[PDB]
Order: structure tokens, then C-alpha cells, then sequence
């Protein structure tokens, strides 16, 4: 793995944004070669989305030839509901960039046949040529997307029932009432994300420190699904200092020593300008 | 994984039997489409076998188009010995159902060339089109079949030497005397079981609690081979309350919360019998 | 796995050499069927190499139809530098046997495009038909080759930065100065070694006991890369008594009970003399 | 230990209040025999205090002959600051009951000589004949009072610098700003609390589950100071369902099986009314 | 601690019996200086008791000036019931030796006031001048006496409710049926046994290997009460090979290396004969 | 505990020397009030001793009224042997300072009655009024003095047989011959050191990182005897960066945050000069 460590949230968000920017630009997508991006929702990636929007407005980055696939969506919640992930993505990112609406893909949590919706989502990813870069986060319980503890590490897109940690963490978005949070969600599987050519997990905050420790210091375990990426060929973990609190000093020293090498991934910072 | 938790052994046994019954009936096996079933032995699956027999006698389930593959058998033990797995399967299941003898497969622990017998077993599984549902259990050492601690997690069928825990736990079936238990056994590999389309592990009793904890709470480790299924796409763990004693409260709460959903797998319970004529609207 | 336990380093070294000898002879390589051998460097395998040379000098074993691929090499060290792995292999093994120079392959730590060199190495392995038997060791930090803690368990050949652990352990080869040990190395990946048809890890000494315990008693974890072999179909660990100090009594008892069965792998000891 | 498990926060709060009520009433304190009660602050004991007040207003319980000693107080915060523990105790408990002001003791965080203030606090506890019942809570990091991870398990009252977890958890009381939480606190030691004749730890919420697990399922460790009570002769843990999420099923079943016996501690519920 | 390792149950039993024999003889008890011996029940000590009896019958050992205190007894069971510990001791030991009935002490689980009975037991121990040597065992749950997981490590003699493990282990002694096993028992506390001048724990069988590991390889933890003796000045653990299966090789090698030194404790073997 | 972290060995050594210096000077020992100092041997404390000598030579520190008690000594090795601890202390420290020989105390590993010599050592410590400051180190196996893994945590001075780790580590002083390292040693117990008013453990180097982790991050365990100090009221751990490699980032950050506070223990630095 590549463990990138920044001092604060803003810095981690920025590093992740710069990386995505460089990857898209250097990939140089076009009409016959789109850049496929897997995406997360939540407050963690918001900073990254904000920076990406800035780069776009400044004329340094374009999403015209980018296709996106979100990792999940709540089941039974109206799409127009302000707390739906469809609403989150549109209001916080898509409506602010030059991406084609038809090239953004989010699971339909109100589909008549939920499993059919999930299977169709997998087929869309396949039809798009797979995912080039899948950006994700880690839950307090170590989950990737909604692959709660005890999820098959080779799972595909399917319906999952939210665990206690997830409900408690999202209660705020639903009047602080636990029972208000949707009981289930449609989510890409651990295997679905593992199929991406590259995976970048953004982790910020002391509240994620223990989960990060479980995911990269302890072994492959289906109780902490992000641990599955220990067997992925190209995963990058981008975090701030607080998220590293539970890791061994030796580990952080090793990767901080590698920041000179890894910062070259974002410096120089490329642009579509000229 | 799907972790199913029942109150007692009888209920856990019954749930497993109902699931197998529904899977077979809904699979609807025929001459050109057999249902392949991997099977275990021991006191644990006995309750399940008894229920399956009950279903057969009641005329609700047929094994005519089912092929079975047992996970293991002792090396050097007389096939007619009351403790051989051949005898266990014949007396506790096969002789009570309508499965065809040519469709039941058990490793021959008395073959002169043991590895050849093992390789031939894998060939039979392949010829049958793979395993649709593999039923297994877990040892006190966390083993699947006889893949003792330290076994490759991608192993195929081969000869294995029984470890201490297994010998001691099985010493009761041989005059309660240790050295009387066969030293080796022929066993499907962890990889062999992993290749099944679905795996169902039945676990009952407080004496299996620690092994279950190691297998599903701790990570993938060849010291507790059932842990390999954390990387299988479709595994079901059926246990009774006592088997969950070493698990975290949070884990049990989560899965108990899913029992209403998971009971849909055994309710309704299907039958091969003709549909009721008097059904309206 | 098969865990072979010998009394002393000498006996462990010898068992490994006998096994390699039997495997090559029984494989019976020829002009259209070479025996591909993956190899390590270091004091641990030195004893094995010395025995292999003895077998050759005695006329019992030939490397004429053997192709070798070394696990790694330091980046930046002159090829003929006395501490380079090129030099270690030439002076401690190759020049004393009948293997053809063109059939020995070692990563070029002096290449300009390091990743291109690594990719070429992988192509050479593929061209040779893969590795029949990969011999390796375990670092005090549990590494295989230079796949330091935190390396992808499905990694391929690439550049890796040495961890402090490895730097400390190899400083004795560079005038005892840490600052003089090469900072990076080219190394086959965990996945590269896993692709071998058979893997034999030689481990000796109390200083390797904790790492051995981590690799075989604890689970699959990218922090102790040799643990990856728990998912390899045919891995053999060869150790001496001191290397077993951190294992459970039960584990050692089990494998010592299998020594009669496993010694059949080296007895009879075959010879090309008939 | 006695582990008491209730369904919700309200029920756990009530059980603790009933126990304190029964202990004081049966102790039957008087002008020459006071009941010494060690007390905590925070949101956790809030429900308990509210019940105790209800009991008093109903004429069922009197604190007239009760002396209290709070486990800690922030250094530097003006005593009258709304966030001082002096303020917390006065507004949430003391001003609502019949306890004598001169019999309530809280460490003076504004003293010039901090250690002298701490030593004086210990003298006062001794002068009062020790603590009959010390009520406490557990921090997310397993602390008792402000005996942060790495505190001597036989420590006495002294100055302690708050750890990260404590700062983050208490920031909500200071406009959600971490930089506003006092850096140090005066706190009774682990040994101070261990000297109490009986110790009752109140634990509620899923956010305390891991700490409880560390304190009672893992061993005596100064990293999780509540673990020290494993060597106390009379400690009672009162929690709600959510606080038991990280414990083994076996542990919870054992203690739930003892609830019939343990409920005799609060049933019947005594009253001073005659 | 002193960890004594014998090959089989019979050998471990004999070593234990020889040690008790030498301790009594060299102590040379008299009417004004009795030898106080703490004792356990169960199948583990059976072999030891048999040897002690042989020693007595051969005229080599006398229990005339020995006082015994058993660690526990079931509550609600008829004193003369075949499964009572009163009966176990009389049948398996007392009736076969020259000890005086007035000098054998066992908790009366049928006392009107159980707690008073426990306190009285502690008084008797003190009146006898304390316990010179307390012999015990270890449960599958690591318990000493009936100090089940979660028992105070400084507990005194009291009533305890049997845990799952203990129930399942004794169910066979009551028609293999679980509910038939007495729900409670009177037991000396961990502190009670810790007060002995010397403690000898006898452990045999692979079914005790995990508990032994928890008790001496992991740290002080009230979940495995025998771990408390890590803080006792003079404890001896006597086991057979099978009981050591879960321990680290290094630990067993260290103590097997001390067997020649420790055998001096039982060789020469003394006798009261002139 | 107080964990002091310095950059390298030299800095850690100096901090320790400065602290011992300040403690002695401020203690102001005299004819009827000696400063009792417990001392260790080995390469770890060498740097500290060198600095203390400098302070003496510069006329800033006097050992005239200081009494010393060394923690251990080899059994059976001639006192005149260059590697005896008597020789180590006199050649590396005592002969270079103004301490009175009669006030230096080291166990006699060649005494006729070893236990008597040990008991006599405890009496001398008591006669001296106990130990004011006991300076020690930690073994790779976490030992304090020669209280090898599996030593009673309340042990007194006695004979101990060295464990494999100690043998392997000390072999460097006996030409690298393991079998040349003395088999046994007389050593103060864990309890003996715990009785000191203050304990300072010096830990330097990556080879000690795991033991430090075991001693302060895991719990009280007789397998890692320095862990016993978790229950000491005043222990100070002085280490360098490399010794902290196995600790959690959170722990190191907490203590580095306290370095300005703890440096007040050595700044200002006092002198006997008026
Ligand atoms: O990230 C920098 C590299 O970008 C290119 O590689 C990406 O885009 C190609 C499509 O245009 C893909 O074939 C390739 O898999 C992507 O990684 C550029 O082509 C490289 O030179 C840069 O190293
Ligand atoms: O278990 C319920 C499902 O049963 C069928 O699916 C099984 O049998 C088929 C063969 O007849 C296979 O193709 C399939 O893979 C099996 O799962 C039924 O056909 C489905 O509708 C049910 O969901
Ligand atoms: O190691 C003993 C075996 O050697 C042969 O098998 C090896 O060499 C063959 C090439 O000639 C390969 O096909 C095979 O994969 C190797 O394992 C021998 O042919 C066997 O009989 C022995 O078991
Ligand atoms: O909690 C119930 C018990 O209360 C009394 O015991 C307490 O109060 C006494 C002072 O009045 C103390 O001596 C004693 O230590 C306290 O526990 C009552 O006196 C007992 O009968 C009850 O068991
Ligand atoms: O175990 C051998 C030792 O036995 C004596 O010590 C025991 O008995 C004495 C009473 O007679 C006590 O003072 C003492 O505490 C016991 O240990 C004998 O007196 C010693 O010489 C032996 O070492
Ligand atoms: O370390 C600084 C302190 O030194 C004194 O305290 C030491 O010396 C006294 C006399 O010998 C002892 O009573 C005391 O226990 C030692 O700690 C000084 O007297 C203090 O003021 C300083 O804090
Ligand atoms: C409503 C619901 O929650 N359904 C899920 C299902 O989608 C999933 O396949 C299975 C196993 O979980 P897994 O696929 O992660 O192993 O659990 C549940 O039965
Ligand atoms: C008689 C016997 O016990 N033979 C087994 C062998 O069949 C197995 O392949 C190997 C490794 O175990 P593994 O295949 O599980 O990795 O161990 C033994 O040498
Ligand atoms: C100079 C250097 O050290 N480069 C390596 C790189 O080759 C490797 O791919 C990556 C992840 O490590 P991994 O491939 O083992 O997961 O880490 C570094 O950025
Ligand atoms: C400002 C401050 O934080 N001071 C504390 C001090 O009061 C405490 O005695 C010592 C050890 O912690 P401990 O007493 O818990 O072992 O740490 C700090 O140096
Ligand atoms: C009927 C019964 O089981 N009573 C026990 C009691 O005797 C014991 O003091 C307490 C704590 O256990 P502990 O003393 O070991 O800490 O638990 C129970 O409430
Ligand atoms: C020659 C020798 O090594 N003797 C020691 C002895 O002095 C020590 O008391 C005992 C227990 O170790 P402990 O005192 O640390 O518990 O072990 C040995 O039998
Ligand atoms: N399923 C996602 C959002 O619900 C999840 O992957 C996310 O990364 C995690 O729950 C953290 O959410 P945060 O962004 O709110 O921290
Ligand atoms: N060898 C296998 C038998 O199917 C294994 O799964 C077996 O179930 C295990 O040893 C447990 O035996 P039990 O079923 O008798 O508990
Ligand atoms: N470069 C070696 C790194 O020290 C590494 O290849 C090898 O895998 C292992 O460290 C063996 O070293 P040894 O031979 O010195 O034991
Ligand atoms: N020092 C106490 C309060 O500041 C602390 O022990 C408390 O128990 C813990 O921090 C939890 O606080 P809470 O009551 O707010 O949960
Ligand atoms: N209650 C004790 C017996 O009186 C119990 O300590 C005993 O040592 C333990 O349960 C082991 O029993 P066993 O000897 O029957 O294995
Ligand atoms: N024998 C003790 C000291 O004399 C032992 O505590 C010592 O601290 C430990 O062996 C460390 O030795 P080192 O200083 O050589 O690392």
C-alpha cells in the first residue's frame, strides 16, 4: 500500500483532489476512452469535491470525458430527499462540474427489483470497461461502502442492512433519530471495488483511527472490510495526522519517509491549460 | 456471510434441513441437471440428516437426482467398521433415502495409491459439474473437513495427518483410546470446498464456540481453516445459541436482527408434492 | 504448509540443498524443458549454496539445464560492487557450478527506468514458463524478498524502499554505517513469488523466531508478507530449532511428528550418476 | 465484579440512583456518622442525579449527612465558569438537594500550588474517614477520572494533562472547539478511587463499548485505567445494552443470569419516610 | 513461578505427591505447630491423593499434625451426598489416612447463613495461622476454586454462581444433565488463596492447555483468575506434557531446562522412619 | 508513568545523567542522610555513567554521601573477571568518582550460601533506609534485572537462571560464545525494585522497541517483568526515538507533548558549586 499522511483535513482533502486531477489529466480521456471514477459520499470526501470544483472553475480540469459510479444509495428513500446520495452527489459535485449527466451512475434504491438493479449496476461498470480509480472511505467499523462487518470479502453489488455503527453515524442526517435512518442500502461489493485498477481510500479524523489500524495493521478480516485491500495491487490510503493515532510509530515513520517520493504524484500538478 | 442463530440444536438442525430441502426442490434436478451436494459426518449433522429422512418419508423431498460428495474418510480403517465414514453415511442417511448408489461418492481410505484416489475424487467433482451446495461443520481446531491447522487455504483433496485436537475429540469413537484413532484421513481441500457455489457450515454446542469465534471474528488464518470462507461469495453459518458464546454481542445482535429476512429461506417450505387444486384468485 | 524442523543451521541448510537436488534431478531438465529456480541471497542461504556446490563438484548434480531468477537487487549499487547481489550470487554460487551465465537472471539495480526493468524481469519469468521452485527467506520483520511491511500481497516486481529493520540488519555489510546502506531495491512481488509452482522458505536462528510465528501462527497480513503463503498450494518452510522458539508447542509437536513422512522428500537422495 | 445490565440509558441511570438511595438510607448517616460519596460529572451521571433529586423532592431521600468528593476539576477554569465541574455539580445537583455546602468537596483548579491542593484533598478524604461509595464513569480511552492512558495504577490525587480522546470528547462543552478545552486537570488517582470501600462505575452508550471491553475482558493495564478495579474487592459496573456491544456473549449471559439476584440491591427500594 | 513439566498424568501426580510429602516432613509438624494444607477436589488431584495414601500406608508420611482446608463446596447439596466435596474428600483421602476429623475443614454449603459460614471459614484459617501450602487446579475457564471469570482478584471466601464452562464440565457428575448441577457454591476467594505462603497448581490434560496459556502466558486478568498468581511470591505449577500444548516453545524449553534443579525438591525423598 | 523521549542514544544518556545529578544535589545528602541509588550494568547505562563522571570531574556533582546497590551479578564467575558486574561497575564508574567503596554494594556471586547472600543484600538495603532512586534497563525479553520471563512480580532478591534472550544478548561480552555466559545470577527481585521510591528505566535502540511495547502498552504480565511498574507510583522511562518504534502513535504524541514539562526535571541543571 501507499499510505499518504498530511497534517490536517484540508491538506488530506487537497492531496486527494490533486491526485485525482493528475490522474484524469494524464489519462487524457476522450470520446473513445473515458476515465471511470468510483465515488463516495459523506463529509470526508466533501473537501476533495470542493477542491475538484475549484480546479474545474479555474479551467485546469475537465470532467467531460469522465464516467462515475457511486458506491451506494439508501433503499426506500425518495431520490429527491435531501439526504439521498443522489442528492448529495448532484448538489455537492455534479451540478458544479462539466460532467455529462448521463455519465453519472448511482444505484436506484427505489427500483422495483432491487437485486436486478444491483446486477444491472455491475453490468454498467463492465460496459464502461471497469473502474480506473475507485475513491472510497472507511467507516468507524472499517467498512468500505456498506459492506458492514461480516460481509464476504469477494461480494458483488447487492442489498445490505446497515449495522449499528452506520445507523448511529448517520442518525444526525435524519433528525438525530436512529429509527429515521434507512434500514437498508444498495451497495457495491468488496469484490466490486477490488476490481478497480486503483483504489484510493480517504481517511480523516481520530474517530477513524481505530478502524484504520484494524484495516492496515491487523490482517485480512471480513469484520473490517477495508482490510481486503491488503490483497489489492494498487491501493492508496490518504489520511491526516489524527487518523494515524492507533498505528505503530514504525509504520508512520516509514511512510512519512516516503512522502518525498509520493508527493511527486501531485507535484508537479498538471493542467489542461495552454 | 449469513449467520443464522437458533435457540437449540434441534432447531439449528431443522433449519439446515429445511434449507437443503428448499434448495433441492427449487433447483428442480433432473436427468440432465443433477443437484450436487457436499456432505459432512459427525454428531452435528445427524439431526439434519434425520429431518431430511423425515421429509423423504413424508414424500416432500426426493434425492433421485442428487449426487453427493463427502468431505473425508479415515485412512486404513475397514470400510465396514462402525466408525468409518462410509458406515456413517450408509447407516445414517443413504440407506434411508432414494438416492442412487452410483451417485454417492466417498473417498476410499483403503486405496493402495491414496493420492491417486484423491485426484480421482476431484475429477469426479469436476465431471459432475462442481458442487452446488457444500455442507460442513467446524472442528474444535477450526478445521473444515480434515484441513488441520497449518493447511493451505487453497488446498485440494489429499492425505492429511490428524492433529491433536481432532484425535482427542474423536478418541471417544474408538474405545475412548487415542492411539486407536486413525493417524490419517483423505480429505477434500479448503480450495475444494471454496469452489462450491454455496457453503453451509453447521455449528452447535459451547465446545465449538471458541473455534467459531476464531473463524468469523478473527481474520483469514490457515490455523483455523473455516476462516477461509470469509473470502467465499456465498457462505451460510447455521448455529445454536451455545455456539455463539465467544462472539461479540454486537455481531450476534446484528444477525439476530436479520433472522426475519433469513427465515424467508426456509419459510415457506416447498415440497415436490402436487399443488393444492383449491386455491383461488 | 509443510514445516520441516532440523536441529542446527547446518542440518536445515543441508535439508534444503538435498530437496533442491532431488527436485532438479527428478524433474530431469533438458534443452526443451528447463528447471526454473527462484533464489535468495544472504547468510541464511549460504549454507545451502555451499552444499549444492559440493553436490556439483562430486558429480551428483548439474545446473546445465537450470535457469535462475533472483528475488532482488539493490538500486544504485555498481553491479560489481562486492555487496551487490549480482556479486553475491556470482562469487558464492554461479562461478562454482555448471549453470550457463545467460540463464541466470538478476534485476539490474542500475537501470534508469526502474519499473521498466522490473516489468522486463516479469516478462523473462513468463518467457521461461514461470518458476518451478522459488527459494526464499524471511526477514526479522516478516518480509519475503524486499516486500517490506505494508506491501500488497498480490504485488508484482517493482521498486521498494527498505524499512529501518532491513537497513539495520544490512548495515554490517556497509562498514557498519546505516547511512551507507542502499535506500531502495528492485524486488519481485509477493504475487510474483506466489505464482511459483512451489515455494521453499529457509529460516534459521532465534532472531527470526518472532517473524516465523507471525507468518504461520497469525493470519494473512500485509505487515508480515511471508504470511501470504498461507494461501499458496505448495509451500515448504525449513527451519532449525532456534527458529521455532515463538511457536506454540502444539504446532512444533505436530510437524515434528511428520518429519518421518517429510524426510522421504530428501531420502533417497538421487544422483545424476544413474 | 458485579456487572449490572439495563436496557436503556434511563433504566441504567435509575438503577444507579436506586442503589445510591438504598446505600445511604441503610447506612443511616447522622451528625457523628456521615456517608462519604465520591462523585463524577459528565453527561453519563446526569440521569442519575436527576433521579436522586426526584427522590429528595419526594421526601424519600436526604443528603443532609452526606459528604461528597468529586473526582476531578479543570485547572485554570474560573470556578464560576459555566463549564467548571464546580458549576456542573452546583447547577445539576447540589442546589437541588439538602446537602450542606461545607460538606461538598471539589478540587480547586485555580489554586496556585496545584500539588498542595491535591495533597489537601487527600487529607480531607482521610479526615472524613475515607470514601464509602465512589461513583465514577469510564472514558472512551478507559480512564477513571482523569487518569489518562499511561497513568500509574496506584497513583494518588495529582495534576494530569488531558489526552487527545478526552479533549475531543469534551470539546462539545466548549463551543465544539478543541482548543478551548482546558489542557490540565486535578484528579484523584487510581489508588485514591481504589481505596473506596465500594466503587460503582456507570457506563452508557455504544461509544463506551470498546473501553468497557478493554476494562473488564482484557487484563490489568495502565493504558485503560478502569481495568485497575479487577483488583478491587467491591466494584459494581452499571451499564445499558449499548455499552455491552463489544463484550463476549458468554459474559453478558452470565451477568444477565445474575440480574435476579442483583436486583435485590434496589428492590425493595427504601425510604426515609416514617 | 516454578513450572514443573512431567511427561504423563501419573508422573505429574507423583511429583506433586512427593513435593507435599517432603514439605510436610521437613516442616516437621507437632501439636503446637500444625501443617496447614489447602486442597482441591476433582479428577486432577486424584492421582496425587492416591500417592499420598500409598506414602502413608508404607509408614513414610503422617497427617496426624496436618490441618486441611478445602477451597470450595456446592450450595444446597446434602453434606453426605455422593457428589458433595465433603464426600469426595472423605472417600478419596481422609478415610485412608491418619488425619483427625476435627482438623479437616470444608465449607458447609447448607449453613443457614451462607455468608456467615464463609466468614467463619476465613476465621478458622486465620486461627490456624494461615495456609502453609495451598494445592489447587485450574478450570477450562482459568478459574481457581470457584472464582469464575469476572471475579475480584482480591476476593475473600464467599458465595459464587457457577459459570457456563464450570457447569458443562461438572454436568456429567450429575447425570450429564446441566440443570442438575448446583447453581451456586461456597468458595475461598482469589485473595484467600493468594494469602497462602506457597501455592501449587496441578494441571493435566490437553483440555486445560488453553486455560494454562491464558493464566501464565497472558497477563493478570480477572477473566482467568489463576493469572492472579503472577503476583504471588511462591507459586509452583505442576503439569504434564499435554497441558503445555498452547505455551510458547521458548517457555517450555526454559522450564524443562530447570527440571534438574527443581527435581531437588522431590529428590531426595524424605521419610518419617528412623 | 513518565515517558521521556530523546532523539538518539547520547541525548537519552545525558537526560538520565542530568536527572540523577539534579536528584542527588537537591536531595542534599550528608553524614546522617545518604542518597541511596540502585544501579544497572550493560552498554545501555554506559553513556549515563560517562556523563556522571564528567559532572564529577567538573566539580558539579559529588557521590561522597551516596550509597549504591547494583541489581545483579553473575554466579560462579570470578569477581576479578573483566565481565563480572563488579568489574564493570568499578572500571566504568566507581574508580572514577568520589564515592566511598564501603558504600558501594554488589551481590557476591561466589558466596558459599547464595540465598543467604541474597537475604543479606535485602537487609543492607533496609538498613540503608531503602532505595531513593533505582536506575534500571529492560531486556529484549522485557526483564528488569535478571527477573526473566515467568518471574514472580513480587519477588525478592534470589538466584535466577538466565533465559535464552539474555544469554544471546550477553554473549557479545564473552567472545560471542553463548555457553560462556554464566548460567545463573543473583538478582534483586521485581518487588525489591518496586520498593524504590522512584524507578528510572533507560531504554535505547530498536532492539528494545518490542519489549518496551510489551512493558507499557500491554498489561501487567510476569512474562515481561518491566510491566510490573505500571503499578508503581513513580516510574520514569527514558528512551530514544528507536526504542519507541513499536508504540502507538497516540502514546508517543502524548508524551512528546509533555517533554517541555518533563525537561523541567533537568532544566535548570543544578551544581554543588556555591
Ligand atoms: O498517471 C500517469 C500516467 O498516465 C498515462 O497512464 C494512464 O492513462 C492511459 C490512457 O491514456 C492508460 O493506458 C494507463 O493505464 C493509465 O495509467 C500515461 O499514458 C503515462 O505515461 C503516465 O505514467
Ligand atoms: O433457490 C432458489 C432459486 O432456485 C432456482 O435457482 C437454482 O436452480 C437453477 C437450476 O434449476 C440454477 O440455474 C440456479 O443457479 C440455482 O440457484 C430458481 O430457478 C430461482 O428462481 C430461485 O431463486
Ligand atoms: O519431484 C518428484 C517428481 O518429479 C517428476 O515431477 C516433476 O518434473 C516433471 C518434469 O519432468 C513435471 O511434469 C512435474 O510437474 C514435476 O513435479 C516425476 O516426473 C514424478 O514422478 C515425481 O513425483
Ligand atoms: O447496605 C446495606 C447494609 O447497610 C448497613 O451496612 C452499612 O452501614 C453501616 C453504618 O451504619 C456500616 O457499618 C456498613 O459497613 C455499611 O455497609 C446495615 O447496617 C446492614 O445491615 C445492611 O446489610
Ligand atoms: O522445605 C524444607 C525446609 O523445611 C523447614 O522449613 C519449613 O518448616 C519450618 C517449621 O518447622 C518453618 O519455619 C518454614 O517456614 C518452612 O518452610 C526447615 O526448617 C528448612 O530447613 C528446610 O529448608
Ligand atoms: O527533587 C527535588 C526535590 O528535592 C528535595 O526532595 C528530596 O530530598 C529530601 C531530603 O533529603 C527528601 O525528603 C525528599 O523525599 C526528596 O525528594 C527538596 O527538598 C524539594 O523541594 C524538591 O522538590
Ligand atoms: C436484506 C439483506 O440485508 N440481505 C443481505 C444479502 O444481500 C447478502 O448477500 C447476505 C450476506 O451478506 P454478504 O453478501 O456480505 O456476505 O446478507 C443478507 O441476507
Ligand atoms: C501424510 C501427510 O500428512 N501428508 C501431507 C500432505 O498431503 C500435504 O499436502 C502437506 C501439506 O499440508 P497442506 O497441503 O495442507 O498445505 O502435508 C503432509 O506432508
Ligand atoms: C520508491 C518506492 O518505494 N516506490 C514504491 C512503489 O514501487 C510501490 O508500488 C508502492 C506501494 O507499495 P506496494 O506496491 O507494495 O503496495 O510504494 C512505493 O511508492
Ligand atoms: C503537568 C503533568 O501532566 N504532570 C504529570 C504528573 O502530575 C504525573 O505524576 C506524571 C506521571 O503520570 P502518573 O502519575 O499517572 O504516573 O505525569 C506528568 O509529568
Ligand atoms: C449469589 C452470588 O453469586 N453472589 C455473588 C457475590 O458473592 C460476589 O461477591 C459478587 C461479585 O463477584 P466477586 O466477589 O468475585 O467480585 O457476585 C455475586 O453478586
Ligand atoms: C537456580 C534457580 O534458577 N532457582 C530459581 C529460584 O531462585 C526462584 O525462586 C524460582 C522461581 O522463580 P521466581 O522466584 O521468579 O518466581 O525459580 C528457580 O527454581
Ligand atoms: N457508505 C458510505 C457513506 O455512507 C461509507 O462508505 C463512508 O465512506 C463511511 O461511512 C464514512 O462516512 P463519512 O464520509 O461520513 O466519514
Ligand atoms: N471432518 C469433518 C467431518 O465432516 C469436520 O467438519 C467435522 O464436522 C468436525 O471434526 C466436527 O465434528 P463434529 O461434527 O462431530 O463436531
Ligand atoms: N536482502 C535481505 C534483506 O536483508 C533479504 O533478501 C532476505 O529475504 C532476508 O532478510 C534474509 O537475510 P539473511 O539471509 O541475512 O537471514
Ligand atoms: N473525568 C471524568 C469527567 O470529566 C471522566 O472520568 C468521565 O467519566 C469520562 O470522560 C466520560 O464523560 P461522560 O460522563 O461525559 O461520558
Ligand atoms: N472447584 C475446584 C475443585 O474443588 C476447581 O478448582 C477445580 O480445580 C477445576 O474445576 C478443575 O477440575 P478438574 O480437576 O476436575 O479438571
Ligand atoms: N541485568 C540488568 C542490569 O544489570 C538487566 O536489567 C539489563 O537492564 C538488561 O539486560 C539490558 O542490558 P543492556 O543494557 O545491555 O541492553
Amino acid at each position: 500500500m501507499k499510505l499518504i499522511i498530511l497534517e490536517h483535513y484540508s491538506q488530506a482533502s487537497e492531496w486527494a483532489a490533486k491526485y485525482i486531477r493528475n490522474r484524469i489529466i494524464q489519462f487524457n480521456p476522450g470520446p473513445e476512452k473515458y476515465f471511470t471514477l468510483g465515488l463516495p459520499t459523506g463529509s470526508t470526501p466533501l473537501g476533495c469535491y470542493k477542491k475538484l470544483i475549484e480546479y474545474y472553475k479555474n479551467g485546469d480540469l475537465s470532467f467531460k470525458y469522465v464516467k462515475t459510479f457511486n458506491m451506494d444509495e439508501y433503499v426506500g428513500l425518495p431520490r429527491d430527499h435531501p439526504e439521498s446520495y443522489h442528492s448529495f452527489m448532484w448538489n455537492n459535485f455534479f451540478k458544479h462540474i462539466d460532467i455529462h449527466p448521463e455519465n453519472t451512475h448511482i444505484l436506484d434504491g427505489n427500483a422495483v427489483d432491487l437485486q436486478a438493479e444491483c446486477d444491472a449496476f455491475e453490468e454498467k461498470i463492465k460496459a464502461a470497461g471497469g473502474i480506473e480509480l475507485f475513491v472510497g472511505g472507511i467507516g468507524p467499523d472499517g467498512h468500505i461502502a456498506f459492506n458492514e462487518p461480516g460481509s464476504s470479502l469477494v461480494s458483488r453489488t447487492r442489498v445490505k442492512t446497515l449495522a449499528m455503527d452506520t445507523i448511529l453515524a448517520n442518525a444526525r442526517f435524519f433528525d438525530g433519530e436512529l429509527t429515521k435512518v434507512p434500514t437498508m442500502a444498495l451497495t457495491v461489493g468488496v469484490g466490486t471495488v477490488m476490481d478497480a485498477r486503483e483504489v484510493m481510500i480517504l481517511i480523516t479524523g481520530a474517530h477513524k483511527a481505530f478502524a484504520l489500524y484494524k484495516a492496515i495493521e491487523e490482517g485480512v478480516n471480513h469484520m473490517w472490510t477495508v482490510s481486503a485491500f491488503q490483497q489489492h495491487p494498487r491501493t492508496v490510503f490518504v489520511c491526516d495526522e489524527d487518523a494515524t493515532l492507533e498505528l505503530k510509530v514504525k509504520t508512520v515513520k516509514y511512510f512519512k519517509g516516503l512522502m518525498l517520493v509520493h508527493n511527486k504524484l501531485v507535484d508537479p500538478l498538471y493542467s489542461i491549460k495552454e
